């Protein structure tokens, strides 16, 4: 065919006033991206995916809405067969190397949080580039089969070219249609699960080092204070040494410095068979332990827990940009007793409000 006649069906009465809200939203994504595009002209990686993902959303979200406000404003409903082809294929594939770039944010959120001293080492320049690149060649690859298939093979009641919609114009290309769902987005939910759950782990036993380490220094001085033999003396102390070698290395600096010299000090006594000696030494460094222990470990509590809220803001926008996919994956296969002017609306909905989203979060 030559050209497509596109069709809210239900709601063919009045078309003026559904227009503004689109018209809003396009405005302010627009303007988002642009800004958040602008500033940059924080040379990090996490920013530099950031700049990526507002740049695919901005064009994909360009390449909607003025077909749609020009079919509400002006009635022109006539669509070119090659524009349809090319609209199909830059909408999933923008929808593909969205995903693949949320991927890639969550990924250097765990390379940042896990291995904090290794961050730049590992992230460099031509890797990130390969990365983005092997991205945006997995997207092209796998939403390029589409228009090809369906040219293989006139009234769409819809805003645009959707490749399901489309295709009731069946039973071979819905197989592909879900194995190409279940590669670019059913696999980023597990990758990103995955690089959560290692996160969160991670926390756990950092703390908890340090917290044994203050517990066993803790008790074991009651021990060398409850102490009766010169051979005890030197078993905790030792202990000891250690302990505060150990934490000290895990990192209010010097102090951890004074505490071993006092600790060395206490030894050297009980090397020389003294053990009323050796107990005063002990008394005297809870004095640097209670000037210098207290204070590291309040701040070490609070001090784990600031780098599990950079990635706070990283949640907000899977929370925005999958739970909509969720629930029109639900409408789009249980919802039939609802008309369909509501799935049009929920759709175009589910597709746009993304775009509005995200540049307001970051």
């Amino acid at each position: 065919p030559s050209s497509f006649l596109l069709v809210i069906p239900g709601l063919e009465s009045v078309h003026i006033w559904i227009s503004i809200p689109f018209c809003a939203m396009y405005l302010i994504a627009l303007l988002g991206n642009s800004t958040l595009l602008f500033v940059i002209k924080l040379h990090e990686p996490m920013y530099y995916f950031l700049a990526m993902l507002a740049a695919t959303d901005l064009v994909l979200s360009t390449s909607t809405i003025p077909k749609m406000l020009a079919i509400f404003w002006f009635n022109l409903k006539e669509i070119s067969f090659d524009a349809c082809l090319t609209q199909m294929f830059f909408i999933h594939s923008f929808t593909g190397m969205e995903s693949g770039v949320l991927l890639a944010m969550a990924f250097d959120r765990y390379v940042a949080i896990c291995y904090p001293l290794r961050y730049t080492t590992i992230l460099t320049n031509k890797v990130i580039g390969k990365i983005g690149m092997a991205v945006v060649l997995r997207a092209v690859l796998l939403v390029i089969p589409f228009p090809f298939l369906l040219k293989r093979l006139n009234i769409i009641p819809h805003t645009y070219c959707e490749h399901m919609g489309v295709a009731k114009l069946i039973k071979v290309n819905i197989i592909y249609g879900l194995f190409v769902a279940l590669l670019i987005v059913g696999l980023d939910v597990i990758l990103i699960a995955l690089s959560y759950v290692l996160i969160l782990r991670a926390a756990r036993r950092q703390l908890a080092d340090l917290e044994d380490n203050w517990e066993t220094l803790n008790d074991n001085l009651k021990v060398i204070e409850k102490a009766d033999n010169a051979a005890q003396v030197k078993d905790a102390l030792t202990k000891m040494r250690a302990a505060a070698l150990d934490a000290q290395k895990a990192t209010f600096r010097h102090g951890f410095d004074i505490l071993v010299g006092q600790i060395d000090d206490a030894l050297k006594l009980a090397n020389e068979g003294k053990v009323k000696e050796a107990q005063a030494a002990a008394e005297q460094l809870k004095t640097t332990r209670n000037a210098y222990i207290q204070k590291y470990l309040e701040r070490a509590r609070s001090t784990l827990l600031k780098a599990l809220s950079t990635c706070g803001s990283h949640i907000c926008v899977i929370l925005a940009f999958y739970t909509p996919a969720f629930f029109s994956f639900l409408t789009h296969r249980f919802g039939h007793h609802i008309p369909p002017y509501i799935h049009i609306l929920l759709a175009n909905l589910y597709l746009l409000v993304p775009p509005m989203l995200n540049p307001i979060i970051y």
